[PDB]
């Protein structure tokens, strides 16, 4: 068979090798082995090897081929030492500085973290949750100099299905929670993903419409805040559709403004930004013109967009090691930044 896919067999997190956290001097290094599980793994799984003496002049192989690199620099292939996998999937710009008073500050090596979510829901007139799901994607923007290896980690939240950039690692996520990977540089798609339960619900919508005669309608809204005080969701909007027969509306709020465009026949209620467990409402009289023979009709959903400071999923980034195996930085040389942003898309509840 191939190198590559040799290495890639001890790759499955059930393989025999042993690959876990190992605790050199400060730094501790990622999904790192032992050399000598190497050679004891390839002969004991790995067949055409005649003796123990081969399995490990194929591990030097590896060495040098790649597939495998040394966790410090070092050219000849040692079985006491520990060492972590290379790029087993299928452009050199000039370096920041910290900038100092006429001095050489440290190489810039920064990464950012960006979950991105956008909540659906379909509520019933009485909190009934019909439809629901999430439907997210982690980005990230690399600046880290050369090939480092590096560990996500986040909390286990029922995930359902989902994909991986190539250059991840075959890594379980249902006993890890978390995944391996070389991050090419820039910007990707680190992983994707949708979700149907246990999801969080931003706001929750209370609507309460009622009938006076046939001129009028009132109604009354109130929405929910549902998280922690502490943050707020901000670029509010709610959408109340009004019937077509309509001939005058009057609207009253105590938060934010809304007008009635009836070139959409609905109100439009924008709120600059909402703290966390509070509540809010809007309520307006709707005057109508007797309906002489009205298209056939049922109350349109209202509407709800937003954008909130939090994974909607309840996915929260843990960790994400960076180890360098060549250059000298382990974490305690990066600069890493995170920022949640779940945002809204069809979150209708039933009028």
């Amino acid at each position: 068979m191939d190198m590559a896919s040799v290495t890639k067999a001890m790759a499955a997190p059930e393989s025999g090798l042993e690959v876990r956290d190992r605790m050199w001097l400060k730094i501790t290094i990622p999904n790192a082995f032992l050399g000598s599980d190497v050679v004891d793994w390839l002969y004991h799984h790995v067949e055409g090897f005649p003796e123990r003496r081969e399995a490990r002049k194929y591990a030097s192989g590896l060495l040098k081929a790649g597939l495998i690199r040394h966790t410090v620099n070092k050219i000849t292939f040692s079985e006491q030492c520990y060492y972590v996998f290379g790029d087993l999937s299928g452009p050199q710009p000039p370096p920041y500085h910290e900038l100092e008073f006429g001095g050489s500050g440290g190489s810039r090596n920064e990464l950012f973290l960006d979950v991105l979510e956008s909540v659906n829901l379909l509520m019933s007139p009485q909190g009934q949750v019909l439809s629901a799901h999430v439907s997210g994607r982690v980005v990230m923007k690399s600046y880290l100099s050369g090939m480092p290896e590096c560990k996500f980690g986040m909390n286990d939240i029922a995930i359902d299905d989902c994909t991986f950039h190539q250059c991840v690692r075959l890594s379980k996520f249902d006993s890890e929670r978390s995944i391996s990977f070389i991050p090419p540089d820039g910007e990707f798609e680190l992983m994707r993903y949708r979700t149907t339960k246990d999801i969080i619900l931003p706001f929750r919508v209370i609507p309460l419409v009622r009938e006076v005669g046939r001129t009028k309608l009132e109604v009354k809204v109130v929405i929910k805040s549902n998280f922690k005080p502490s943050l707020l969701a901000q670029k509010i909007e709610v959408r109340i559709p009004t019937p077509l027969n309509t001939s005058g509306v009057q609207v009253i709020c105590m938060k934010g403004k809304a007008k009635y465009k009836a070139s959409e026949n609905a109100i439009v209620w924008k709120i600059k930004r909402m703290a966390g467990m509070k509540e809010s409402q809007i309520s307006a009289e709707i005057e109508l013109l007797p309906t002489n023979d009205k298209k056939k009709w049922a109350r349109p959903p209202i509407s709800m967009n937003f954008e909130v400071p939090f994974a909607p999923s309840g996915l929260k980034v843990r960790y994400l090691k960076v180890f360098e195996p060549k250059l000298n930085y382990s974490d305690h040389d990066v600069i890493k930044w995170v920022r949640y942003i779940g945002r809204s898309g069809i979150y209708e509840t039933r009028c």
